[PDB]
DNA sequence: CGCTAAGTGGTT
DNA sequence: AACCACTTAGCG
Protein backbone atom coordinates (compact mmCIF):
# COMPACT_ATOMS: atom_id res chain seq x y z
CA UNK A 1 0.00 0.00 0.00
CA UNK A 2 1.25 3.60 -0.80
CA UNK A 3 1.17 5.80 2.37
CA UNK A 4 -1.68 8.40 2.14
CA UNK A 5 -0.60 11.81 0.77
CA UNK A 6 0.02 14.22 3.73
CA UNK A 7 -2.14 17.40 3.63
CA UNK A 8 0.19 19.98 5.29
CA UNK A 9 -1.46 22.74 7.46
CA UNK A 10 -0.84 26.44 6.56
CA UNK A 11 1.36 26.59 9.71
CA UNK A 12 3.49 23.55 8.57
CA UNK A 13 4.00 24.82 4.95
CA UNK A 14 4.77 28.38 6.24
CA UNK A 15 7.49 27.08 8.65
CA UNK A 16 8.85 24.55 6.08
CA UNK A 17 9.22 27.33 3.45
CA UNK A 18 10.87 29.66 6.05
CA UNK A 19 13.32 26.86 7.02
CA UNK A 20 14.07 26.19 3.29
CA UNK A 21 14.71 29.93 2.53
CA UNK A 22 17.29 29.90 5.42
CA UNK A 23 18.94 26.48 4.70
CA UNK A 24 18.57 24.31 1.54
CA UNK A 25 19.90 21.34 3.58
CA UNK A 26 19.37 20.50 7.27
CA UNK A 27 21.62 18.45 9.57
CA UNK A 28 19.97 15.34 11.10
CA UNK A 29 19.47 17.29 14.37
CA UNK A 30 17.90 20.37 12.65
CA UNK A 31 15.62 18.02 10.58
CA UNK A 32 14.45 16.21 13.78
CA UNK A 33 14.00 19.56 15.66
CA UNK A 34 11.87 21.01 12.83
CA UNK A 35 9.73 17.80 12.59
CA UNK A 36 9.07 17.91 16.36
CA UNK A 37 8.22 21.67 16.30
CA UNK A 38 5.73 21.14 13.41
CA UNK A 39 4.21 17.84 14.76
CA UNK A 40 5.44 16.05 11.60
CA UNK A 41 7.49 12.80 11.33
CA UNK A 42 11.24 12.97 10.56
CA UNK A 43 10.40 11.27 7.21
CA UNK A 44 7.63 13.82 6.30
CA UNK A 45 10.20 16.65 6.74
CA UNK A 46 13.04 14.76 4.98
CA UNK A 47 10.67 14.02 2.06
CA UNK A 48 9.40 17.67 1.95
CA UNK A 49 13.05 19.00 1.95
CA UNK A 50 13.93 16.60 -0.90
CA UNK A 51 10.88 17.44 -3.07
CA UNK A 52 11.46 21.15 -2.29
CA UNK A 53 15.11 20.86 -3.59
CA UNK A 54 13.64 19.33 -6.85
CA UNK A 55 11.30 22.37 -7.26
CA UNK A 56 14.21 24.71 -6.36
CA UNK A 57 16.32 23.15 -9.20
CA UNK A 58 13.40 23.39 -11.74
CA UNK A 59 12.76 27.10 -10.88
CA UNK A 60 16.56 27.95 -10.95
CA UNK A 61 16.36 26.63 -14.60
C1' DC B 1 -4.92 20.92 -14.27
C1' DG B 2 -1.32 22.67 -11.04
C1' DC B 3 1.36 21.54 -7.58
C1' DT B 4 3.54 18.31 -5.01
C1' DA B 5 3.76 13.85 -1.56
C1' DA B 6 5.33 9.32 -1.87
C1' DG B 7 7.59 5.28 -4.45
C1' DT B 8 11.53 3.22 -7.33
C1' DG B 9 16.01 2.41 -8.54
C1' DG B 10 20.53 3.96 -8.16
C1' DT B 11 24.51 7.13 -6.22
C1' DT B 12 26.78 9.44 -2.56
C1' DA C 1 21.00 6.97 5.75
C1' DA C 2 20.51 10.70 3.01
C1' DC C 3 20.37 12.24 -1.40
C1' DC C 4 19.30 12.31 -6.52
C1' DA C 5 16.71 11.86 -10.78
C1' DC C 6 12.73 10.55 -12.19
C1' DT C 7 7.96 8.26 -11.71
C1' DT C 8 3.39 7.46 -9.87
C1' DA C 9 -0.40 9.39 -8.14
C1' DG C 10 -3.64 12.41 -4.72
C1' DC C 11 -5.76 16.54 -3.59
C1' DG C 12 -7.11 21.88 -3.51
Amino acid sequence: PRKARTAFSDHQLNQLERSFERQKYLSVQDRMDLAAALNLTDTQVKTWYQNRRTKWKRQTA
